[PDB]
């Protein structure tokens, strides 16, 4: 795949437009767009499982994690595929996202097309929490917008 | 894949969930599950090529059809790689989808994940219209509801 798009919502006010981009079949993700609706800071941004919205955001799953490693930020070796760290809102609430990663892929094993994007409640600690749930999730709380990602023109 | 999902929402009553399952890569797809709040009778059901609500269902663009064919019902050979043809809902109001489809794949370059899944408005005439419309999208009329083709578990 070369383009990708996810349209964020919820049951609040969090709604926003997620691109994604891959030139190559091997290489870095383009990431951007823009969310609303949301408290100013951090929140946590990942790639769930399963793109099932059959039961709202709960149906997608933990983070898609086709290495079995535990989480982390984005820049962290042990990371889940899906770790894409914080996206930061303004006094706005509005969270202008840009991320380049290269764990993620739109092709090949660590394909996200069809998986699920969350946005969190609050801040990803990256692993660094000391509990079992930092290793899961990052304490990033519940999911206050979610959609599949899909194909774009 | 083995399993995906779709969930169909759309501005109006329509909605449902649609169930995807392939053996074999090969392989024919089972497809099935229920939409309601659909007038009685015969509805079009394809699958678009974007995976992009961005601008509800229309932004899902056109039927998914890498071979660059007219449209068609699924039994023809003349037909695009979306075309589902039509389900039925009773006076309830309710279409119990099961359709199986081995032109359409959860894999290769037939593969739908990521792409939209839509119910319409009108009977799909299966290219049998006398029209170019008929050719493109079976006169099937407006998108009902729509969703993302996700990976379920
Ligand atoms: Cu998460
Ligand atoms: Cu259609
Ligand atoms: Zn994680
Ligand atoms: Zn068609």
């Amino acid at each position: 795949a070369t383009k990708v798009v996810c349209v964020l919502k919820g049951d609040g006010p969090v709604q926003g437009i997620i691109n994604f981009e891959q030139k190559e079949s091997n290489g870095p993700v383009k990431v951007w767009g823009s969310i609303k609706g949301l408290t100013e800071g951090l929140h946590g941004f990942h790639v769930h499982e399963f793109g099932d919205n059959t039961a709202g955001c709960t149906s997608a799953g933990p983070h898609f994690n086709p290495l079995s490693r535990k989480h982390g930020g984005p820049k962290d070796e042990e990371r889940h595929v899906g770790d894409l760290g914080n996206v930061t809102a303004d006094k706005d609430g509005v969270a202008d996202v840009s991320i380049e990663d290269s764990v993620i892929s739109l092709s090949g094993d660590h394909c996200i097309i069809g998986r699920t994007l969350v946005v969190h409640e609050k801040a990803d600690d990256l692993g660094k929490g000391g509990n079992e749930e930092s290793t899961k999730t990052g304490n990033a709380g519940s999911r206050l917008a979610c959609g599949v990602i899909g194909i774009a023109q």
